[PDB]
């Protein structure tokens, strides 16, 4: 930590943290478990550089209590850190196939998806977009506290296929990522709509069996996802909105949370 002479608060003693194992069996790439000693607080530490520096920045502009804490970072001399909270259960995606179901209740559902709603709500506002929403991208903690991170997961199976030194989750991507490169607030509502059939599944892959190369196809054809066993009219409604071909047709985050909270209560 710096003395307040380019003093960035954010800059941490690389000391203070005892490192650990790699995180979740090596999943995240070079992200390890940490101790931040003298919190006594366990941390997720990712380390390493122009994106990883552009990363760090992002983070120190945003906010939310429903999107992964910055903590710190250490960006003087490499070995870079970037450190955040550690979430108890992990991600989304495998709480939702290992959970409790009589635990994990239609109505904690409803809770989850109110609450990403409401860190998308926030990106929507703050100008950012966020490119790869998705189970896998989202954290739970205690108390089915869900926040939405963005681990950089395209280059870490067919999740993600290859486009030109890109590689795209062609199942979360809305159809003008996928034919014209062009991303936005609104292909981010697309995948929330996608994101919403992964949890009231508990965690199915979506477009079961069809092969990527069709789904395009399928799209321009109108052909869209079933409603899941036990999903509520209304909440399928939301799903086919942000299911929309034309991207201004999409409802806004501000919309989706406002029809989730009304919901919630
Ligand atoms: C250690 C770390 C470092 C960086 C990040 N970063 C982000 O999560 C993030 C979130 C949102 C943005 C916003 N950004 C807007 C612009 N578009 C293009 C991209 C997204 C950027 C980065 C998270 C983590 N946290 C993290 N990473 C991997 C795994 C875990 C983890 C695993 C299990 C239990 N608890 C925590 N925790
Ligand atoms: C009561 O709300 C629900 O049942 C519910 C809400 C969100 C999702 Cl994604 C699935 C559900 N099944
Ligand atoms: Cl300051
Ligand atoms: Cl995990
Ligand atoms: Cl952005
Ligand atoms: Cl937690």
């Amino acid at each position: 930590a710096m003395d307040p002479p380019n003093y960035d608060k954010w800059e941490m003693e690389r000391t203070d943290i005892t490192m650990k194992h790699k995180l979740g069996g090596g999943q995240y790439g070079e992200v390890y478990e940490g101790v931040w000693k003298k919190y006594s607080l366990t941390v997720a530490v990712k380390t390493l550089v122009e994106e990883f520096l552009k990363e760090a920045a992002v983070m120190k502009e945003i906010k939310h209590p429903n999107l992964v804490q910055l903590l710190g970072v250490c960006t003087r001399e490499p070995p870079f850190y970037i450190i955040t909270e550690f979430m108890t259960y992990g991600n989304l995606l495998d709480y939702l196939r290992e959970c409790n179901r009589q635990e994990v209740s239609a109505v904690v559902l409803l809770y989850m998806a109110t609450q990403i709603s409401s860190a998308m709500e926030y990106l929507e506002k703050k100008n950012f977009i966020h490119r790869d929403l998705a189970a896998r991208n989202c954290l739970v903690g205690e108390n089915h506290l869900v926040k939405v991170a963005d681990f950089g997961l395209s280059r870490l199976g067919d999740t993600y296929t290859a486009h030109a030194g890109a590689k795209f989750p062609i199942k979360w991507t809305a159809p003008e990522s996928l034919a014209y490169n062009k991303f936005s607030i609104k292909s981010d509502v697309w995948a929330f709509g996608v994101l919403l059939w992964e949890i009231a599944t508990y965690g199915m892959s979506p477009y079961p069996g069809i092969d990527l190369s069709q789904v395009y196809e399928l799209l321009e054809k109108d052909y869209r996802m079933e409603r899941p066993e036990g999903c509520p009219e209304k909440v399928y409604e939301l799903m086919r909105a942000c299911w929309q071909w034309n991207p201004s047709d999409r409802p806004s985050f501000a919309e989706i949370h406002q029809a989730f909270e009304t919901m919630f209560q």
